[PDB]
């Protein structure tokens, strides 16, 4: 996702997590705002174009060598690399959580985590074809873009209205709502299914699987001879809306059931 994405997916987790929960987070981050996930939730982003994180740019994604729409799935040793992936990052990532919360790596690792559980519900973060389809050039509200670059950024910002902190609050209080009465309020009590904090690969996988689903039922299952001739804010953007405001909720409150999970310290 773009920075709006991973604030209201952080926002969302924000109001789901238990009041240790936030404490064992702001105590990490050195910030006891009512932002605190927020505002480090796009440092990855920002991290992987540094020389130092320039390493991390896989961590963002598991490249699912599937065959959408046809045929969708997602293997952990086939798709995740010799350079690592957004599964063997949270695997990383929460062990470091869960075995020195307290020392140097755990802010980085914190970061990452509340960034990676977003870009791990972002369908094309999880898909192999034309590098996530940022080689799928489209065209979106008349101009030139591609189609990652809409699931990541236009499509959202558009539902929320914008991309301001302010306004991914706004987004992630209407998201949870839905979660908490509305209508994921069902279906969210299945979200954390198999959910297991001594198994992150197979946890994230779950989820990686899962969003995985929506490239070929949404994504793509259009197909690409009208995805490449058509301006894809029409009726493409009433389509994916549904499903990508379901999946930053999914993002929201699994993130938070996460880090219920690495505060209690097992
Ligand atoms: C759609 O465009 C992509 C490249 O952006 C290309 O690889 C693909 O073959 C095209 N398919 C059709 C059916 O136009
Ligand atoms: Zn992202
Ligand atoms: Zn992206
Ligand atoms: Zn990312």
């Amino acid at each position: 996702w773009g920075n709006l994405g991973h604030e209201t997916v952080a926002y969302i987790a924000q109001s789901f997590v238990a009041s240790s929960t936030e404490s064992f987070c702001q105590n990490i981050l050195g910030d006891d705002s009512t932002s605190y996930l927020a505002n480090v939730a796009t440092w990855a982003d920002t991290y992987k174009y540094t020389d130092a994180g320039e390493f991390s740019k896989p961590y963002h994604f598991i490249d699912a060598q599937d065959n959408p729409p046809q045929s969708c799935g997602v293997d952990y040793d086939r798709d995740c690399g010799s350079a690592g992936c957004s599964i063997s990052a949270i695997q990383n990532y929460t062990n470091i959580l869960l075995e020195s919360p307290n020392g140097s790596e755990a802010l980085n690792a914190l970061k990452f985590v509340v960034h990676i559980i977003g870009d791990i519900h972002q369908p094309l973060h999880d898909e192999n074809l034309e590098a996530g389809g940022n080689g799928i050039d489209v065209t979106y509200d008349g101009e030139t873009t591609n189609l990652h670059h809409i699931w990541d950024t236009n499509m959202p910002e558009e539902a929320a209205g914008g991309y301001s902190l302010s306004v991914a609050k706004t987004y992630a209080d209407l998201l949870t709502e839905r979660i908490k009465t509305g209508t994921y309020s069902s279906k969210k009590d299945s979200w954390t299914d198999g959910i297991d904090i001594k198994d992150p690969v197979s946890t994230s996988m779950i989820w990686a699987a899962d969003a995985n689903t929506y490239v070929c039922s949404t994504v793509l299952d259009d197909g690409l001879a009208y995805i490449n001739s058509t301006d894809l804010s029409g009726e493409y953007y009433d389509k994916s809306q549904p499903v990508f405001e379901e999946l930053i909720a999914k993002a929201g409150y699994r993130l938070a059931a996460w880090l219920d999970l690495i505060a209690s310290q097992p």
